[PDB]
């Protein structure tokens, strides 16, 4: 096994509910799962990333826990905010999920480069950044990304952070397992992100604001 098939981690183990509903807890658990990897790779240097993710998961969860029966899916949360005219209120779940999906599109891009055989982690990150998050960042935040990029792990340190037992990365079985697991993880994520993108587009929730 690899990190990408560990319990609660994979987007591929999330089954959709009626009307393509994305279950709230399972989705948020998949988002959280990368946090310990960030901590293995750079507890200080990637702290902005960790804080962003944790904060957005918190903001979605804060609405969820208010009425779990009502808020069984992401769509139910967003659509309630829209009905209540609170999607634009500070700390909304709609805003938190906007930034979660943006961050996941970046993660998907980066892991696709890796899956397709990119061994330069900086190249992989920077290629994915340009296509995803860069458009949403201003000058100062682009500078923070550039700082993070300089501190990118070696390929070996990166894959070592994705093993279930130390040393696994030196086995061919692991490379095969990475391919197996990413070949499920990535299209499952894509499917969910497409659902979310449609939801945001249709309801006029894709904000043009940059940070
Ligand atoms: C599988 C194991 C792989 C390990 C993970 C490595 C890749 C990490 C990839 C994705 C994780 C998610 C990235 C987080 C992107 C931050 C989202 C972002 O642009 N959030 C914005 C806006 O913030 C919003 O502000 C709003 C108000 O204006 C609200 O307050 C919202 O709540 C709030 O979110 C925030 O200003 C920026 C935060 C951090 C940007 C730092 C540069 C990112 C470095 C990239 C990762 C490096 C990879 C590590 C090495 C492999």
């Amino acid at each position: 096994p690899t990190f990408f098939s560990t319990m609660n981690t994979s987007f591929s183990d999330i089954e959709l509910l009626e009307d393509s509903g994305i279950p709230t807890e399972a989705f948020l658990a998949s988002c959280y799962a990368v946090v310990p990897v960030l901590d293995k790779l750079g507890p200080t240097v990637f702290a902005p990333v960790k804080m962003d993710l944790v904060g957005n998961i918190k903001k979605v969860n804060q609405k969820y826990i208010t009425n779990k029966a009502k808020f069984t899916t992401l769509q139910k949360i967003v659509l309630h905010e829209v009905e209540a005219d609170v999607a634009q209120v500070r700390n909304s779940a709609t805003e938190a999920l906007l930034w979660l999906k943006r961050g996941l599109k970046f993660l998907k891009g980066f892991l696709t480069e890796v899956k397709n055989g990119e061994k330069d982690i900086q190249t992989a990150l920077n290629n994915a950044y340009g296509k995803t998050l860069r458009q949403h960042h201003g000058w100062v935040v682009r500078g923070v990304f550039a700082l993070a990029l300089r501190a990118a792990p070696s390929y070996e340190d990166f894959v070592a952070a994705l093993t279930v037992k130390e040393g696994d990365h030196q086995k061919e079985a692991f490379s095969i397992g990475m391919q197996r697991d990413l070949s499920l993880y990535l299209p499952a994520m894509e499917k969910q992100l497409a659902i979310l993108d449609t939801l945001y587009e249709v309801h006029g929730l894709e904000s043009d604001e940059v940070v």
